[PDB]
């Protein structure tokens, strides 16, 4: 560990990742802090799916995800538990205790937001699903000119895409998939198109799929090293950043206050830029403890002296879910090109189709698998074969249908896991509703409770808008409703349902992006930088102040990128 | 990767590490293969416990240990799902579902049985305890000669003792250690022993615990390197070894058949020696799939070539298990010592006591503690401190009370963990009773069935034998239920039960030792060696052939021990 | 029609299942895999409190009952009383 | 004729039940048939069912029943936690 960096970013996550990428391509001399440790493998802050069992046995991972997702802020508990012996300890009140936060009202919360603390931060769990937003959605770089806002989007989002290797093509050979992508898209014709979900994410195998993560941005390596040897760069895991130092007058950060996790010792570093990329709830809590917006709960009559917009409009997405189970019609479709004769389980048995028929509902590689199956599988009633991939299919926000939809399997679960109805048929349905900002919702820190970390409780004051954000949040249901009615019904234990405030972890606007610190009631410019702050960044969703539905993450890459040209044009890296 | 070894092994797990650690210290050519992969950070191998982040939230850990234990065989599923929507796909019968078994009898299963693939094996993830088994437990190593076997055994246990860094002084200065040890041996003074549990770990701070793992044994790292010029070790991950040969004379294994999971390709391993530690179930896998027993549903008509007894005789604990909140008396007694004044929460509050004085039923330590969280924890109503270590009691089995107990918290939780009562004031209660060994209870393989990686579905056909092993097991849910009372009432959602066969991971016996093959009915001699064959050795609990009520893997550490040094007299190392 | 069900609306669920019986419920399959080794446990799954072994679990009509009370189930009935328009009525 | 524990976190003057109850063409593959075997409480004959709401119109109806359903109440409010839509034993 030196004094001294030309560049410090906190955290380690794939926007962390993003400016190290860039900073690092570019000859500065860079170091990062994570408070989590390193446990992905030797490929630091890779994804934990990428493993030959885990992607044999799907149906574990959500162990994992929820294994790492720590509970933001959890209102103390006030369940009646009466039934214990006579004989034991027991409190005459709904007392503080197991971590809970007092502070917090149960009835105005994002019960599921959940924080992880690990090198490569989500990205280690993630469900690489990496849509654009369409305008929309969308931040604008550029008042006044919609091209040249359109044309500095599309160069971002495209560079964002290659660091993560974003592609549409991973599952375009699976039957489940196509079988549910064909029924939506004739089911819809030209009203929705539907696609494969874009997903950072390249095929190894049939049976393997290499998921994308903070390590495919970057490898995280500590340089130089033979790969890079005219490269600066040290990751230090273990290492909780407390605070940035601010000059008297406001208008530089001095340093970065930390505290090593192993050795319990605690440190100033120096950098010509501080980069924060901890997350869209600890960069708030970085902050607030490092004196910008207001600690404690919040109060007009006190105005804040930096950053008055820090913690507020913050946004959180909709979300509701179901399961479906195969229509009977759609699982006969998949067998509709073969001739099938005599009985299965016998010698007489068989199962064929003519290659090449143009009246063929399916291409050749579908019916042969179909095929294969039957034959060597004539004990299963199912024509789809064993390993068949999930579906990853989407119809992407539009005007009509302010949503964004992920129709597949995901790998988090919320519930126990059905075993009575047979994989292959069901389906998950996944629509995100976008929620407006609004600056009554907060997420502001305790002055007097503190964290696991000692430092100061994240403590939530939301309720979805009405208006507009509870009506399309409703009619997002309904759409649900209706289009997974076209696959098949209902799997009970996972009928249609809105999900805890949270558990979809997009939160944004925490740290929020505008032209203007107090017309656009933000915290950060174009380039990323907090107002006033020669040297100060912040990097991640919690910089989108728009409404959005899609999954964020692409966009706050490509928010991470412009925001390293900006340093590039205004800071020299130091000689090697 | 090389053709030729002198020694290959099959499994990273801590018994597969433990003859690496004896064969490339002693200078062999050593390769080992495991089908899964590094993931638990740079540290191979080791312990999952080991970061800040779990030890501050220790109930997340239940799963990660979920989310790498699959199950090994599982029945047929019948439950009726009846309120499908009619267009919804619908079974005309219980078909052969979500990899299940239809070879699996669900009433004679070890349902809760499962396996781990990751380097390291279990002691990725595994509670560390380390007793010692005393006579009526284990098995003869020296024939007619009572204190030349305890001697032979007493001299390899220190051995492995060393190897994992086994101590009982961890916990000793938690209060809730010590509030239950103390509480314990009063209530049965002069008629059992109390202490703490012999654990594999070294505590490194007052918050954080080194647990042991496979890489305390031996770290994994392919040699040689700087730290060892001249040793010789790869290990090569995500490989699954599937068969190995034996020559048509049944006396040599001539190669290792292995499948290399990333690229896809197959080859065949040659050695010197020839190890098997891929733990009981998937030994005895290999083995039936190499032509050792007998594959497919038992016949006597037919007798087996090789190793008869391969597959019978298994042993599983049965375990019983609930939680206890502590009784008020328990609670008062903790600060019994202190002097208060004043109330709480005002600058005049004031909380003593006199260090030594003999009227203190409690230590300085413990005192001292108290204070100091009654102190700056004014609104607490408990006088346990905050991260105070959990207790890791035992009685260690007798003749009189013939079962294993371990009292405390164990990470392995078995229902959502609650958050009404305190943490502070829950303790957990295991008591596991051993089971006599029975040639009808069984681990067979299937001849049509496969598992996910391509090889023989595992059976089991299994019952807790009638007579003095069903006696036991319900003498010792009593022996729980009485002895729990003493600390306090149980926990509700917690209440004493039966935990679901095979559940405890302690499986041994099936490819079990003995002095002679047919006399007592086994499958390897003392020194690990499967009779007949001059080149393969098994390890690992499916080694241990009498009924045994504690941990069994400093025993079968213990055995592979024993096990080099055979190999280190009768095989020579190639040159370096 | 009482005056305490009409003011416990919630409590005449109750009544409801009180006389309704089941008319045909298949033999149960369920694994108690938990039960104290010394407990008499079963070798199969054979004919239990008075299940039906003709009745195929997956063919049935498993929410049917019938009630034996003077007044049927008019004792308990939701009074809704419909016509049928030609469609519906033979 | 509640289906679950009657929640107590929601006030019930904010709740509203919802049945579409949908018809079933009549198929004389579905039966009602009696054992001449087992026995039922009173010693006559074990009622038992073979039956399977019919493919075509009796399914496409149901699924189309269950939208209308969604549909519908989306009008006056959101579902019930614990009372989500469903379809119930036959
Ligand atoms: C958990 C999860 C996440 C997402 C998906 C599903 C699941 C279950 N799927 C999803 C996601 N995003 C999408 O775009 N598409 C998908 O299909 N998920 C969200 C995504 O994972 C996140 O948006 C993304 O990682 C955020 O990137 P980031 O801004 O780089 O932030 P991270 O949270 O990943 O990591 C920040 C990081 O900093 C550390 N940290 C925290 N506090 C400190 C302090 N005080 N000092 C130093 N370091 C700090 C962390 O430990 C962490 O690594
Ligand atoms: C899961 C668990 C286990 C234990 C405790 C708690 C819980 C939650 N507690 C604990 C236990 N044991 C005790 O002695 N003390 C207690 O506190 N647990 C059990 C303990 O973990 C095991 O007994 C021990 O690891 C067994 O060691 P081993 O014989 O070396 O077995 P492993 O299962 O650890 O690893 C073997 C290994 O080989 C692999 N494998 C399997 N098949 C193949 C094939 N075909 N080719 C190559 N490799 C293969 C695996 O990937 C695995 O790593
Ligand atoms: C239970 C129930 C029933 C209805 C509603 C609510 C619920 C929970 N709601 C509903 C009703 N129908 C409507 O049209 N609209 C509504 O809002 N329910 C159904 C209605 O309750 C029935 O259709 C009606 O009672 C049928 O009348 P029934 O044809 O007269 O038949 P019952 O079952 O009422 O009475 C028959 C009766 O005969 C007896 N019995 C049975 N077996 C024997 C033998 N072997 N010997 C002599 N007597 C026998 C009974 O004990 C009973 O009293
Ligand atoms: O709850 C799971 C969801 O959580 C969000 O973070 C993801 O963007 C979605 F892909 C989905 O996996
Ligand atoms: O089921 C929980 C138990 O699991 C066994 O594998 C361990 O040996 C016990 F220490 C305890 O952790």
């Amino acid at each position: 560990m030196d004094i001294k960096y030309d560049v410090v970013i906190v955290g380690s996550g794939p926007i962390g990742c993003t400016y190290a990428r860039e900073l690092v391509g570019a000859g500065y001399k860079v170091a990062m802090f994570d408070i989590g440790e390193i446990d992905s493998g030797l490929k630091i802050g890779a994804h934990k799916k990428n493993t030959v069992e885990y992607q044999k046995n799907i149906d574990k991972f959500v162990n994992v995800i929820q294994g790492q997702l720590m509970s933001v802020s959890v209102p103390v508990n006030t369940l009646v538990v009466d039934t214990l012996s006579p004989t034991s300890w027991q409190a005459s009140t709904f007392f503080v205790r197991n971590g809970s936060n007092p502070e917090q009202d149960p009835l105005r919360n994002l019960s599921g937001q959940a924080v992880t603390r690990v090198v490569g931060g989500m990205s280690t769990h993630w469900t690489c699903a990496t849509p654009r937003f369409d305008r929309e959605q969308r931040p604008l770089l550029v008042k006044d000119d919609a091209d040249a806002d359109d044309a500095e989007w599309d160069r971002l989002y495209t560079k964002a895409e290659s660091y993560f290797q974003t592609g549409t093509d991973q599952f375009k050979e699976s039957i489940r998939h196509n079988l549910v992508l064909n029924k939506l898209t004739e089911e819809y014709k030209g009203q929705r198109d539907f696609q494969q979900i874009p997903l950072a994410a390249t095929r190894r195998s049939p049976t393997f799929v290499e998921w994308s993560s903070a390590n495919t941005v970057f490898d995280l390596q500590n340089r130089p090293n033979t790969d890079a040897p005219e490269e600066r760069f040290n990751l230090f895991p273990a290492v909780a950043c407390e605070r940035v130092v601010r000059n008297a007058l406001n208008s530089e950060i001095e340093s970065l206050h930390i505290h090593d996790l192993i050795s319990g010792d605690r440190f100033e570093i120096k950098a010509d830029v501080y980069v924060l990329t901890a997350g869209a709830v600890h960069n708030t809590q970085l902050l607030v403890n490092s004196g910008f917006g207001q600690l404690g709960r919040p109060n007009p009559a006190n105005p804040p002296e930096l950053l008055p917009s820090l913690g507020s409009y913050i946004t959180e997405q909709s979300l509701v879910f179901c399961q479906t189970v195969m229509s009977t019609e759609l699982i006969d479709s998949v067998k509709s090109d073969m001739t099938i004769r005599g009985t299965p389980g016998e010698l007489t048995y068989s199962v064929t189709y003519t290659p090449g028929a143009s009246t063929n509902k399916h291409p050749d590689w579908w019916n042969e698998k179909v095929k294969n199956h039957m034959m060597q599988h004539q004990e299963d009633p199912l024509p789809i074969p064993f390993e068949d991939p999930e579906p990853q299919v989407t119809t992407l926000f539009q005007p009509s249908h302010p949503w964004h939809t992920q129709i597949g399997r995901d790998a988090f679960s919320y519930g126990a896991v059905q075993q009575s109805i047979d994989s292959r048929l069901i389906v998950d349905w996944r629509f995100f509703g976008r929620t407006e900002p609004k600056e009554e919702n907060k997420l502001w820190f305790s002055d007097k409770i503190t964290d696991a970390y000692n430092m100061p409780q994240p403590t939530f004051d939301f309720r979805f808008p009405a208006g507009r954000t509870s009506k399309e949040a409703e009619d997002m249901m309904t759409d649900m409703c209706v289009m997974s009615a076209k696959i098949g019904g209902f799997l009970p234990g996972s009928l249609p349902q809105f999900m805890e405030p949270g558990l979809v972890l997009h939160l944004g606007g925490t740290h929020r992006m505008g032209f203007d610190e107090k017309e656009d009631n933000c915290c950060v410019n174009t380039d990323s930088r907090v107002f006033g702050f020669k040297n100060l960044f912040l990097g991640g969703c919690g910089n989108i102040p728009t409404a959005y539905g899609a999954n964020p993450t692409l966009t706050a890459m490509s928010l991470a990128i412009k925001s390293c040209e900006y340093i590039k044009q205004n800071f020299t890296p130091s000689p090697f």
